[PDB]
């Protein structure tokens, strides 16, 4: 398929409602050589086991909070593959009291920076830690939300850190373009996975589109972003979302 | 490949440069069955040599400055494909004088009306005539350029047709979607094609990708959204034009 | 107040209810010397009534439509203002055909062509006119919705005439911005429990905006559309 | 002028060429009260004697890197503004070394938090520590730059910094609108041949851009970043 001979890292995989979970059938569909990593202890037999249906035996413990753990994780794909074709970075998190209803009366300071931190930060981290292992050719991609764009109820602070990674996704596009990397994001429309939870009353109705989009529709774009195919678009904030956020009323 | 099974026709093919061209080799590469219009005499047999290379002879008159025309055409069009799953909008008109220098002095009303008829009404037109011939599942999509956003200048007056068009994108997509259909735009950076000796003084230094897009880049990101894999995205304006449009100096 | 020594032309003024008509009083608090024009002959003491109240007697008549109109207009107004400091355009209109429905199956050929020429050209068509006309320092503004940037239900091909006037504004500013002159519009809200300011605009608060986008106050603002919509178009799923 | 009436606290002067120095110029004009924030004792004296010729004595140190500072801050303002009609956040920072040459090379773990700390997270800050004490009409006012939403050479992670707080200003508007505060931004140019107006903006047009956003004339307005930059931002290729 349309990915025969690349090579793609993917984060982010929690459980088969994951968005990263679509996003790595999808590549794997399309003839993709997939590698894994997980947060922690409590996720490594689970992501095994999810990279194992995949045909993948690279699966490598990865925090994002630490520069360590992200140029170790680095070090040890580096041992299988030397050089490879880019990254799904498929991550965020705020702490559970900051998303609970008045923006104003939520945020705190320690909950602004590790939403940005994990959210957008550890974006452009890991580009740092493996910017020597990128082919020419290579393609990174991001996931996003109409809550970089609007003032969405609840979402809150991860609302200002998504607007912080749509800006590093243009800055990383611009820097790294010129070594032939292109680098972009999808702003997905709402499906419900493990960490849409944390999330509070989690529209079909007036999206053009008339339902949700799926972890295949993410899929099956995600895939086309870190293709050849999409070889003239960088920097750019994809909206798959069915139409959502160019209806009003 | 990923356009197998669908029927898509093509208008403004008008050399081997078009960016129609690139679009058409591309959905041809990927399976797609093609039909193509030409816009008048003058260009039939080159619109039927160009048709034949990529296996169609479904080759049709239509002027869309013309309601006739496009009727007629579409009904010619029934009779082969009674049903079809989108078609390519790669068109835009402006007479000369409105492209010559400041842009309140260029313009006229008789201008501007002809830019917008052409570029942007003929997009719907198109789509009213052939509405009850659209499958679920159908995509159209349309050519536009940074001009609609930003002023610059000899563009002139084709920058508001765009962004009439952008806008035309829009309203369709969501008029459409309820019935399975799916309405976007590829905003394409510079090529040199037949319409652009039409602009006067016709950037890879500071695009990312640090050079300008190919009619095979257009093409393939075309393809993808006449495609079911970007059946997530519609009433979207994708920018191919390697992040041009996201750098400053 | 911040306009005292402009001469500001308005358009549009059809009723009190007129968004032109709240710009009108808003600019004369502030010092303004204000000129009107009005479409037909429906209007026109409605416009010279208004426009006495304001102590103002230049009341002339445009039909944007036609350009004998708007030259015999500046020829006129020429004779009492040889150059003066720019014109609030505030004027729109598409055939009541189509704005029913289905926005494909409302818009027509002709409805797009007038929805554009009336809600779009005219803008510039105004411009080119009185070009020479224009004092440095001068400021165009026009009104515009957020039609121009969503699909909205039933708003149908006058959406797609907002998108055109919004690149017109920036395309005229480029062009007329080093001989002196500024071009912005104001995106206003409908004239409200999902606004953030919890409340409709008024023709009050439009008004305001559009003295200050037209006064060397907004000096540093060209080709800009500014909303004036209480956070509406900001705000998502409230 | 519009302002009087009007109780604002200006941060951010450091010297007499501060965009603060120039929005506090104007908004001591149209005849606001105004209070001011020093960073630490380097500018103390400089904002004093700014202060006394502007006829304000109100000159409160505040470091927005603590919460403590910015909390001490307001209690000491409640001592003579109990309650007041918003502010003007004019500050900025990142560690230099995070300005200094390709993007992805110099953005550190530290760096970034710290420029998204100082240049964003303050501005909410200081409205959860003053949130009881704004007047119905009240209105807060931050200042942006074009690197928010283009990638500029340099300029490097204050762009993300910049991209976050441009949301903030939307989040706030949200969440204060009902209590009668509006929340915006400029995206200020910095302070040619392809800029419309055909020269660099000043301090004096972003000065009175923000009067206006400060004042009851922008009652309509909130949640927005205007752009105050000459037209640059919509032009391409000149
Ligand atoms: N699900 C939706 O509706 C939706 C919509 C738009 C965008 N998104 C975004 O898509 C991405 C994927 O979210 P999802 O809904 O698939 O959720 P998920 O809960 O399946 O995935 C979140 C993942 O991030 C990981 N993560 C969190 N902190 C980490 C850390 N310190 N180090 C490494 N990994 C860490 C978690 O372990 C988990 O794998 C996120 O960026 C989310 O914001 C989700
Ligand atoms: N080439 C570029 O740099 C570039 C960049 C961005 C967007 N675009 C857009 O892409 C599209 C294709 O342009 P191109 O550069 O491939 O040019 P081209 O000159 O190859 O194609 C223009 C086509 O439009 C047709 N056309 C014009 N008037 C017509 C009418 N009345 N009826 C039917 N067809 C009519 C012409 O016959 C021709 O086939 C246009 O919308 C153009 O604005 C071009
Ligand atoms: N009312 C709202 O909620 C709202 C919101 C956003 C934008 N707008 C825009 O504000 C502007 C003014 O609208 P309004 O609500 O004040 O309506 P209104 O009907 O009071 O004013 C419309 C005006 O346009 C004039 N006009 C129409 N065709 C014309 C022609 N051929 N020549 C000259 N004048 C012509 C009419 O004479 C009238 O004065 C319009 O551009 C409208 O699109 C309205
Ligand atoms: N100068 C320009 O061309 C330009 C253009 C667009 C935007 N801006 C923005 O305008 C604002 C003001 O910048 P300027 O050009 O007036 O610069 P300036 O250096 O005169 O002002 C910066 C101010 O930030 C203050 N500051 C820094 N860290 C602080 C802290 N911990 N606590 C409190 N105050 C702190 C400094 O004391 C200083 O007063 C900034 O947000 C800057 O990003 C500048
Ligand atoms: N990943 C993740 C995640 C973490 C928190 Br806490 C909040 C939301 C998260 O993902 C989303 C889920 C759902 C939506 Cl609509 C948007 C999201 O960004
Ligand atoms: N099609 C077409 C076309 C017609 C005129 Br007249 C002017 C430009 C045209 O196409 C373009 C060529 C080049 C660019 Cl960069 C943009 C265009 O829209
Ligand atoms: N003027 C005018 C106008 C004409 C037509 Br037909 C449709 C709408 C018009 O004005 C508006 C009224 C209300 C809104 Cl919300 C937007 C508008 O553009
Ligand atoms: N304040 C401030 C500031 C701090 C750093 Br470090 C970098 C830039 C800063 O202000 C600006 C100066 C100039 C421009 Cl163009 C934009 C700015 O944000």
């Amino acid at each position: 398929g349309f990915l025969s001979g690349k090579r793609i890292l993917v984060t982010g995989v929690a459980s088969k409602l994951s968005i990263a979970y679509g996003i790595a059938q999808a590549m794997h569909r399309e003839g993709a050589e997939l590698a894994f990593t997980y947060q922690n202890d409590k996720l490594k037999g689970r992501v095994e086991e999810f990279a194992a249906q995949l045909g993948s035996d690279i699966v490598l413990q990865c925090d994002v909070a630490e520069d360590a753990s992200i140029d170790t994780m680095f070090a040890e794909l580096g041992k299988v593959w030397p050089k490879f074709d880019g990254f799904v970075h498929s991550i965020g998190f705020a702490p559970g009291d900051q998303l609970d209803g008045d923006y104003v009366n939520a945020v705190t300071r320690e909950g602004f920076k590790i939403a940005h931190d994990i959210s957008s930060y550890s974006f452009v981290a890991m580009a740092k830690a493996c910017r020597s292992m990128l082919n020419p050719g290579s393609a990174l991609l991001t996931l996003s939300y109409l809550g970089a764009e609007r003032a969405i109820p609840n979402y809150n602070v991860m609302g200002l850190a998504k607007a912080s990674l749509e800006a590093n996704v243009r800055y990383m596009a611009n820097a790294m373009g010129p070594e032939g990397v292109r680098v972009n994001a999808i702003s997905a429309g709402p499906i419900r996975t493990l960490a849409a939870s944390g999330i509070k009353d989690f529209c079909e109705a007036v999206t053009p589109i008339r339902r949700t989009v799926t972890i295949e529709d993410v899929g099956n774009s995600a895939a086309f972003l870190c293709s050849d195919l999409s070889a003239g678009i960088s920097g750019e904030v994809v909206h798959v979302d069915g139409g959502f956020s160019i209806a009003a009323m």
